[PDB]
């Protein structure tokens, strides 16, 4: 029905929001310390030298196990 | 239709993953470090000294801002 099209865009939205923000490919499982922007996957969280949200200084970058992974 | 009830489920599924695993109410955004389990809210992570998924003692927490906030 149209309800389940409706739905099916929800899940869609919210799987797409799990994505990498910079490759788009991969899941986010990264942050930047300190500012704590979750927002990359590891490969491209790697050569950041400024969070690409707010343009703090990353010091590291710490791995995150979700559940959702 | 029945998929509309297979898709309710999994979206309630997803949401339910986002949702901190101690207390069930409130979203996920604290990481234990220097372990990475990211599965609670700032107000159980805080009163936590062991991670609950590997208990790994907890130096200390991480906020993380995620898109799907
Ligand atoms: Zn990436
Ligand atoms: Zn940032
Ligand atoms: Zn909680
Ligand atoms: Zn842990």
């Amino acid at each position: 029905s149209q309800q389940t099209r409706v739905l099916q865009e929800k899940l869609r939205k919210l799987k797409e929001a799990m994505l990498c923000m910079v490759c788009c490919e991969e899941e986010i499982n990264s942050t930047f310390c300190p500012c704590g922007h979750t927002v990359c996957c590891e490969s491209c969280a790697a050569q950041l030298q400024s969070c690409p949200v707010c343009r703090s200084r990353v010091e590291h970058v710490q791995h995150v196990y979700l559940p959702t992974h």
